[PDB]
């Protein structure tokens, strides 16, 4: 009966080293990342083809569940990243011009990973990066 803990005890790890990969990636990418047009930047187009990419490794891999975990933690450190970016160019939620370019790019982002296979109902909290 314990090969049942062995399994979810075991995926929890790999999980965890996934989501580091990631959040590297996010950290790389958007601490050089610049409001503006068009929009997906080539920024976020890179991102959402990296997460449409390693959804395609894990999918038949993970139950539903997890990799549904997976991605609400891979999610939790975009909006970590982009967030102090956000901060960091003083870009606010303030409906201008440059707040809409982000909330536009944002929108694309989502609109991906909703699309993903057992991720269209997930919370993503995605205001969280205004605060």
């Amino acid at each position: 009966d314990h090969i049942t803990k062995d399994y979810h005890d075991h995926i929890a790890e790999i999980s965890a080293k996934l989501v580091a990969i990631m959040d590297s990636l996010f950290d790389k990418l958007l601490s050089k990342y610049e409001v503006k047009a068009p929009v997906p930047s080539p920024c976020f187009r890179n991102i959402c083809k990296q997460m449409t990419k390693m959804h395609e490794a894990i999918f038949d891999l993970l139950p539903e569940e997890q990799t549904q975990m997976l991605f609400l933690r891979i999610n939790a450190s975009y909006k970590l990243h982009l967030k102090k970016q956000l901060s960091h160019l003083n870009v606010i939620n303030d409906g201008g011009p440059q707040n809409g370019l982000v909330t536009a790019d944002v929108a694309f982002y989502t609109g991906n990973l909703q699309a993903l296979k057992g991720l269209k109902d997930l919370d993503l909290n995605m205001a969280e990066i205004w605060e």
